[PDB]
């Protein structure tokens, strides 16, 4: 997948020509980024379980029919509901390779270039997962660059499923 | 291509994981090294064609026949000679690269991929190039790690040559 050191790389190999100090300076300045997001990478390993099965409560208190209707897309049993924690996990566990990778590249492979293709084939509703996503960015207690870094992919991943 | 960073990301992904504190870790000592790896590209980046200028003659030099012979790979001619000055400045140029990185990936899609299973067909010697790469690793004036991750590269590119 791509990473922009990675676009950068092929770009310059394209016109066959060395990277200038400008594309140079973009690659040396984004280091203090990715030392932020190696604290969220951390934070997301760390507290990912308990945010998932958190924010995975407040999508059925908010959509209570998810808990009782049907049973093909919806989390009527609890191997159901343990299925939404793990589909919730993978949002953050894709959100924290963003943020190590300093591009938007994981999502990019994982929602737009996957997700928004199958789902007319499974039916499962996008609002359901804008709703996990913003109570995990509205729940999480990070600082101020960690948070930057958490809150630039959590919002990327939210208008990637709109 | 592959970096060690998208080889990282793409393993953990595999197994459905968060990056562990220890694969994190070979991510963040790598700052030291990624610092050096910026320096080298700009030193390639600053001298890269008077380099593929000296090692051009001195490869005339090793091999006086190349100069004086036949015609289809030898540089007998002046527009002969300057594409042996653009075949070495591509090298140094791929190298560049892979400081950038902190892996072998460019030197890979470049090297063991394409060239060695296309020279079949026209004939160069591997030996030239590899008296043109040993002239720059020689005398480039480098020193330190900046010398450490150029030479690294330098020396991979002779050895997959072989
Ligand atoms: C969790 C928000 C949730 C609620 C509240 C609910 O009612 N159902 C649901 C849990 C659930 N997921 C599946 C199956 C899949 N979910 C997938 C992931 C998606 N994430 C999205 O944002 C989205 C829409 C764009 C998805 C489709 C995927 C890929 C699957 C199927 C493939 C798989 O991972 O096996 C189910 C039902 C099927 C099952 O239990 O495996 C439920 C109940
Ligand atoms: C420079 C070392 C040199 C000397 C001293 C010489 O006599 N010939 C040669 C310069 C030269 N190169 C080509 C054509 C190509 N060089 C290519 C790159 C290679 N890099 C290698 O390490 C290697 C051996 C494994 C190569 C073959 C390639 C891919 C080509 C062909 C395609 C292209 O880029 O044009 C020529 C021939 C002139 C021509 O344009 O075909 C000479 C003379």
């Amino acid at each position: 997948m791509k990473t922009p050191l990675t676009e950068a790389i092929a770009a310059a190999d394209l016109r066959g020509s060395y990277l200038s100090n400008t594309e140079l300076q973009a690659v040396f300045g984004r280091f203090n980024r990715a030392r932020a997001g190696l604290e969220a990478a951390r934070a997301f390993a760390n507290n990912g379980k308990k945010w998932a099965e958190a924010a995975a409560n407040h999508v059925y208190q908010k959509f209570p029919y998810t808990t009782q209707m049907q049973g093909p897309q919806y989390a009527s049993t609890p191997e159901g509901k343990a299925k939404c924690v793990r589909d919730i996990d993978h949002y953050l566990r894709t959100i924290s390779y963003c943020c190590v990778v300093g591009g938007t590249g994981p999502l990019d492979d994982y929602v737009v270039a996957g997700l928004k293709e199958f789902n007319s084939a499974l039916g499962l509703s996008p609002s359901w997962y804008i709703a996990a996503l913003e109570f995990v960015r509205d729940n999480h207690g990070l600082t101020g660059d960690v948070a930057g870094e958490a809150n630039t992919y959590i919002n990327y991943a939210i208008n990637a499923l709109s």
